[PDB]
């Protein structure tokens, strides 16, 4: 298994090839290789976006937003690594 996959399974979920994560499952960055995507059942505490350095972008920002959780501001979306 890839170096960080078994690690990631407990952290940010399992690790498939692509961001084709089912629901509720979030493409949580990458586990070991960028070639694959980490995917965890993102329901309750899984707002873990900040672990990946989930960014916060204002409604005027043009970023690939929607990581997980709510940012300090209320109209802001947690964005996956700008």
């Amino acid at each position: 298994l890839p170096r960080d996959t078994s690690r990631c399974v407990g952290y940010h979920g399992y690790c498939i090839r692509s961001k084709v994560c089912p629901k509720p499952f979030a493409a949580f960055g990458t586990c070991s290789w960028r070639q694959k995507t980490c995917c965890v059942d993102t329901t309750s505490d899984f707002h873990t976006c900040q672990d990946k350095g989930g960014h916060c972008v204002s409604p005027k920002i043009r970023c690939l937003e929607e990581q997980l959780g709510l940012c300090p501001l209320k109209r802001w979306t947690c964005c996956k690594e700008i």
